[PDB]
């Protein structure tokens, strides 16, 4: 049976150590503070029972066991965009794609390990042999069955995380995981790394531990939420919050340890996980896409400006973005390979590309909606206003336009102040830039490999212009992902 | 005399009808939404009363008194430079130009009038002669006098004029647009002509807040409860609203202009033109502050030596040093009035203004982009000073200048001005400080020495061969 | 057969009426002006004959024959990734798609007559019963044939407008006067295509489809002079030639019935015209992204030449010029995967996808070639001629002015002189300019996509902001061309 | 008197060894690929003689003679106007700012060695006190006298000095870039500073254009044959190049400084900072030259109505009042040099600078579309008279404002200007005409008071709530120090 919301919210109250803001959180399923963001989280499961949503959330594994498509392997084209669209669903049906880090993202990771799980034991290092592949995929099936949320932390802003202690039960850890999301709402902290030049063998930890774990506190951000829902319909649904994860003296057994010690390893097996959460973040990008361009429509059609040629080109160009955004993601789908464990995996330099370019524009996307929206964004009735005896007549002549009755003018506007002018919004705008690798991320690690370079691809055309001159055979394996991919896409 | 911040709290509690979102404002000088902006304006008013600002604050006039500077006339150059200086010393006292709507820009706009009051009596049509060119006169006089805030309503079921008489007109309707006027004195009531507006829609008057039949309707505040983690935006914020005017008694002492049209095409712009000029010089001092920012975070977090970082930041101080080129070359390039006031060269300064608007967003993105995690998630007080976490919070944002906790400090400022509502609104507000990007452009485009007959005609008919 | 480029240039000297610029010019195949992009044409016929391009150049039609690629009809997706696979192989063997209007190009766009032709007849008005749709097959049969060039003319600028109208109507035929204003590569075609666009207010007799030889009396073709270098060592692209653009006028030339496809009626000249150029407009798509390919390719080239490939702000430019080909690729796959088919069962890829991916490079090339061009630093302006470079006291500077990490010393020259061809000569900016006019340019894309009601607040784009701001088959349609639109926007959105 | 163009153009042939792409040239005043060009310097010595425009361009000294503006010293706001006011009448006369380094640009330069010729000498290192700061001045002094040109070659197989001797320095390499080399007088030495540079590389001097084991090599030549279809690019193309140094030998005379990679810091961007100020001045008339042509285009064919179009030619007009901005804006902030010379806010104009490369390809942009197929499709002048294209072309091009032919007299000034490789080139030079964009930000951001303890640090900081050229040990550093403070208060 599939998890509940109720039995979610009923887990949380664990004794989990949790900061938010100043204050300390008793149970973050009740605490004002946390309590619309963790019956998000409820509502998550809950759209998993809904019997219109079935086909899409839910699939009949081979043991005949209906379960959530969170834990849906896909291994073709099919199977990736039936994956896709579940995400998209889940999204949709969740204000418009505000919480990105829903669980169905955070545990998308985890097939990664499932995928080729040896690799992670065989190039540990300081193990002492204790490390196993099948304990790694024990972990992850004990996940799947229970529907645990596993919250990865893998970046780091000497603070990190290492290993303080081993022994033959486990390895204890100390430090600080600078940057997670949403990790006080899940059941599972996962911890990881990527390679930064020097990093010191003991900081190379791969590994899970409860979220109320002894010696973990959670220290997030103050909660953003509101608390009028009809003024904020989309705020005061919860905040995903922000924040880091200290580890004092935390204690791991062997058995929910991944990998550790081995720096190569964190150069290319890190970006393989994460690389879920990207193809996530695009699908994600696209949505928004598609609510910006949805929201110039409404409000420049409300007010009476759509047939303004001016404002036809600009809304044409939110319009244009989202089509971006779907152009990359169903390229990356249709030029995919297949991972070693035979996963389909849609084409990581398409739908990086992809992300690229949203984070590229996407402020200045946002910015021509708010200006399509003149005052309407910001200055509209609060609800007591618009119902007032002597104030309605007004408000209604104010915003009466062509196209339905003159509130829906407030309701459009409350939405676009939520997104993007409130500091919930804001911090969504914010996290993008740290959903997976940023920017200048993206462009910095692909330009340092040898096949985006004069010897590759890309030379090709412009040296003849110019007049100028299996994973079997693979030595590495998380490499070859990488070629594969320019491979399929230059082809 | 020289009002203080205690008076001026004091006359907010006139019985005056206010909301601020859903509530009813009982008193705007102590209730929780109003009062820190509320004494935002009284900082100000105390400003003038400070004695090392006493020669940039203030000045005496021709009768021998002290008058704040907000009410000094510029004849020349070195006067208006004065005045900016005036306006840019207050903006920077009070919070980084985080409040572009206080009394001395409000009252900057009534120059106009005083330079030349004839032509609003003259062109007046159908007021049988009621309207008197020396009383608008007296009226800021009178302005001048007490220190009162005129808050100007300009930008349009507009208000109209529903009846005449001897005494005054009666005028009803909804003034749309209004910034800060549950803090003002009076409410200052004028037009822009649009296509086909009608004689009774043409309105100029000053009347009080609290006149009978006015109701202030502003949105919810956005004032943050806590000054230590929002030092900005706990400081208060300025409301806008619209003004609702139930068939409200005016009297026609304190009527300027009614009627005409044809009036309303020019004479509103040269009153709006003084609250573009400091639109500017206001713009200037946000650029300065957010390039302040992007070096302070850089610096703490240690990013300033990378190459590409310094090529972004010098970017923020380039943008800055355009806002102040347009500012310098506006004020260098002016010309006298009718009454011989210096004015600034409107064109430089609103395509100082355009400029600014069209590039704002972006500068604003970079800040934020370049101070990395430190604008969302780093610690608050609390959490900062408990025995277990400081250990970790200081060893996270350790680097070479200061001391850890200022990134915290420069945090909340980036945080207050560009991640919250409070900070959004000045964000929006200014597409609304005066004429949008795209009016700019087209005000200048529709008059014709902007053709090929004008000067920007001549050096292209030359190269070409042209007549 | 295939035609041979011997054949093509014999073709030219028909005494068609050309001017170019102040000259007239007497054979196209041999006058100074013209004979190197005419021999670029001679190249393209050529090019289906090389044994090692065979099957990527020809096909096999149903009737065991062996045509050029340029006539091949593709009817599903996979066909269509052969005809894209065809005309990639063109741009890339002339000069890294320098061309634009070569003939597989021009003669894409028959394929809309041949999907459905009956409309073009059924929907003519004034032609008294004399237009048969039968004919306009036949015509492209006939060209298919011969591998006649068939360069389209529609683009344009009441009882004043200079634009082509008929001016006689009678039992043979039709005769017209007047302007096509613009033409791309006319002087070299075998045929003009005669088409246009609606215009608010357009009179039926100026609303004409239909075929005229170039050498048609009465027909004038004023070019715009010829852009060609006279020295390939120092200007390997634009010594190849100058695919010339200009106008063509008409003075009272007669076009018999049978070569005309349909007149008089505006609301056909709505829709059905931007079916006949979806064709092009995808292939511009194609060439868009090979020309991305190139400036990414060159700027890789001239950066790692130089040294500064390494230096991270480089680098980063280079990225961006990468993730714009990444760009145009993604664009031209997706409308490839959701495409559609035409009446007459041709697949059509997404016309909503490219035409976006068009408006993307439209929108964004003008930077991107800036990119390029400041990266390449002082080496697109100034760098050795070839003299300079042999000469004996020179050599030894040169070779240790241009020493860097990769290649030879001369390789810089190489690429300098390719980037100076591309985006600094007048030849090359004609290209640059060029990409606005290859099809209807960005504002038009932009503007017939929003005035149709599938991107109000009615259609798609308005159901997910409805929901989260809590408000509220050819056979069965009537305009065929109109339902492809339809067609395309519902698999862009599901 | 004034310098003629005909005593210049007769000066060019002194048997200075010049290549122009593949050929040698014998006479730079009368070959083909040349002399357009040398005509165009010949025509801006006779400006100087036209009775119309003489108090413009021209000044009376305190001894009565009639010099050159190029020469003219600048003590205050007023008279630095009148040097601007003489560069701007320069390049309206000049074919729109077609051509950057005309000699009264190359001669602006020299200002600094004047205004402070001391540490060039004090400076030097390894010269055995051969350098003397009179005979700088007697150079400029000489330069001044004979109204020569002094083109300058500074920016980079280097030049090396390769031989000191008692009567002067042997010099060996190459000066990898220069501008007009080949239609000067004197070549005007110079090197910037960069790290690890030898004392053998820093190098200031003259030697004339003709000097012993100099080659100018320059790019072929631009400039096109039918001035009515091309009527600036017929005028003639500013070559490009570099300038070959075959152990060429000049007296200590002549030599400025050598040896101290420390004087190389600062000292050159003192030197080039008045060039970068006239870059500036020909920034502002590009983009009003560049704003008109839109007004222009759009007017003829009539689209300046559409609001769109409006909007984007609104553009180019702002663009052109900000470079006056801070045209304006850096003379008003100016300050005194050493010498007692008035200069305008080097910060300031040098921010211009950065603004007009950073934004001039979209603004050319824009015209070039806005223009539409009147930028490339054309009538030529044949087509245009012809007995039967002619009411086809009259028709064609009819719109509200003047004749048919004006929208070819239009195409043909964008299609020169934007759309031919002569234009092109003066399209990549502006990226050369001084530091480019990359560079301002660099050094600008690497010196201390643009760090949080300088005047940016100040109101920041508040908000966060956190915490004269006799005493300056460098006059050069001073200078930037100084522009800093006045553009901050």
């Amino acid at each position: 049976m599939i998890r509940t919301g109720t039995q979610y919210l009923e887990s949380l109250n664990d004794g989990r150590n949790v900061w938010v803001g100043n204050e300390k959180i008793d149970n973050v399923a009740t605490h004002p503070k946390t309590r619309d963001y963790a019956q998000r989280h409820a509502d998550f499961y809950d759209l998993h029972h809904r019997p219109d949503l079935q086909d899409v959330m839910t699939y009949i594994d081979e043991g005949g066991q209906r379960r959530a498509m969170q834990w849906f392997g896909h291994r073709d084209k099919e199977q990736l965009r039936r994956k896709r669209k579940y995400h998209e669903t889940v999204m949709r049906e969740m204000a418009g794609a505000s919480f990105p880090r829903t669980p169905d993202v955070n545990n998308y990771v985890l097939t990664t390990y499932i995928d080729d799980p040896a690799p992670w034991e065989t190039q540990s290092i300081g193990d002492d042999g204790h490390i196993k592949a099948g304990k790694i995929v024990d972990f992850i099936r004990y996940a799947r069955e229970h529907d645990l949320n596993c919250a990865p932390q893998f970046v780091d802003p000497s603070p990190g995380l290492r290993v303080v202690e081993k022994n033959e039960k486990g390895i204890v850890v100390n430090g600080v995981k600078a940057i997670g999301t949403g990790v006080a709402f899940a059941d599972w902290i996962h911890i990881g790394v990527f390679f930064r030049p020097g990093i010191p063998g003991d900081q190379v930890i791969f590994a899970a531990t409860p979220v109320n774990t002894p010696g973990v506190t959670i220290v997030c951000r103050e909660s953003l939420v509101k608390d009028d829902k009809v003024e904020h319909p989309l705020a005061a649904q919860g905040d995903e919050l922000d924040g880091m994860t200290v580890f004092e003296n935390v204690f791991i057994p062997w058995s929910h340890v991944f990998h550790i010690g081995n720096p190569n390893h964190a150069k290319l097996y890190p970006q393989r996980v994460f690389d879920w959460l990207h193809y996530h973040a695009l699908i994600r990008q696209m949505v928004r896409a598609e609510l910006v361009a949805g929201l110039a429509v409404l409000i420049t059609e409300h007010i009476g400006t759509n047939k303004i040629p001016a404002v036809q080109t600009r809304v044409a160009k939110l319009i244009g973005f989202h089509q971006a955004m779907l152009a990359h993601l169903i390229a990356s789908e249709e030029l995919g390979f297949h991972t070693p464990g035979g996963h389909y995996k849609p084409n990581i330099l398409i739908y990086d590309f992809g992300r690229a370019l949203y984070l590229e524009n996407f402020s200045q996307m946002i910015y021509e909606l708010v200006d399509l929206s003149g005052r309407s964004a910001l200055i509209f009735a609060s609800e007591d206003q618009w119902n007032d005896d002597k104030l309605n007549g007004w408000f209604e002549r104010m915003n009466n336009g062509p196209v339905g009755r003159p509130h829906d003018r407030v309701k459009i506007g409350r939405v676009i102040r939520d997104l993007f002018l409130t500091d919930w919004g804001s911090r969504l705008f914010v996290f993008e830039n740290f959903n997976g690798t940023p920017l200048q991320g993206i462009r910095m690690l692909t330009m340092q490999r040898a096949e985006f370079s004069g010897s590759g691809p890309y030379g090709k055309l412009a040296r003849q212009v110019c007049g100028i001159d299996d994973y079997a055979k693979a030595l590495d394996a998380a490499r070859h992902q990488e070629e594969v991919a320019l491979a399929g896409a230059m082809a």
